[PDB]
């Protein structure tokens, strides 16, 4: 098919959060099929980061995904066109984050360019203080809406001092060719910054997802 067993990965990342500009550099690899994938990121501007490195990591591709026979991968059909998304990210304190991404492929190769915007996190909230330690696994739904895929999940950040700091994510998801739509689904997450340097300059980052009813 036109996606490989094995693919790899390059990215951008360029945005700001409550107005601390940062540029991040990525690359990777995975497995699509399996729906794993590594990705070493590296800070280039704006270090240090003042802020959690966590609020990042979901916007570091559905393609990566587990997906059995008889639901429609959205996601593996687009290609090699590629795909976009778009996602809002409401979190319980009225931080609020906004992120895009255009996903294209070049031969065995996954390109995105990210846009990540975070605004109106309370000074002293665990974003700003650096006080979140992991996502808990989580369940997205995905279901289909105004001609393209959209996933909705409540997202948890597992706390320091123990307890959770949750947030509601929104994303559409938009083909940029004609693809056979799946019925209202989930998938699975597990997202986990393997190592890490002090400042977060230097991250390995690591994601499982699969799909199902």
């Amino acid at each position: 098919s036109v996606i490989k067993p094995e693919m790899k990965i390059k990215l951008r990342m360029e945005g700001a959060v409550n107005g601390h500009k940062f540029v991040i550099e990525g690359e990777g690899i995975g497995k699509p099929y399996e729906g794993t994938q590594t990705l070493d990121l590296t800070v280039e501007e704006g270090a240090p980061l003042p802020f959690s490195y966590d609020i990042l990591t979901p916007a570091f591709n559905r393609a990566f995904t587990k997906y059995p026979e008889d639901i429609p991968d959205y996601f593996k059909q687009a290609f090699p066109e590629g795909y976009s998304w778009e996602r809002s990210m409401t979190y319980e304190d009225q931080g609020i984050c906004i992120a895009t991404s255009d996903i294209t492929m070049e031969g065995d190769c996954f390109f995105y360019e990210i846009r990540f915007d975070g605004t109106n996190f309370p000074p002293n909230g665990p974003v700003m203080q650096k006080k979140t330690l992991k996502w808990e696994p989580s369940t997205e739904k995905m279901y289909v809406e105004d001609g393209v895929l959209k996933g909705d999940v409540e997202m948890a950040l597992l706390l320091e001092g123990g307890g959770h700091y949750r947030c509601d994510f929104k994303t559409t998801y938009k083909a940029k060719k004609d693809v056979r739509l799946p019925d209202a689904h989930e998938v699975d997450h597990r997202i986990e910054i393997l190592s890490h340097d002090k400042d977060y300059n230097k991250v390995r980052l690591y994601e499982h997802a699969e799909a199902r009813y």
